[PDB]
C-alpha cells in the first residue's frame, strides 16, 4: 500500500487523494468522503 492507515499514514505523492484501501489517485472512489478518502480529500 501507498498510503493512508494500511502504511502507518504516508502521503500521497503529487498532491494525490489516499483512498480508504491506501492507494493513492484522483478519481471519485479515492477522493470522495462518501468512499472514506483518508487524506487530501475533496471536500
Amino acid at each position: 500500500e501507498q498510503c493512508g492507515r494500511q502504511a502507518g499514514g504516508k502521503l500521497c505523492p503529487n498532491n494525490l487523494c489516499c483512498s480508504q484501501w491506501g492507494w493513492c489517485g484522483s478519481t471519485d472512489e479515492y477522493c470522495s468522503p462518501d468512499h472514506n478518502c483518508q487524506s487530501n480529500c475533496k471536500d
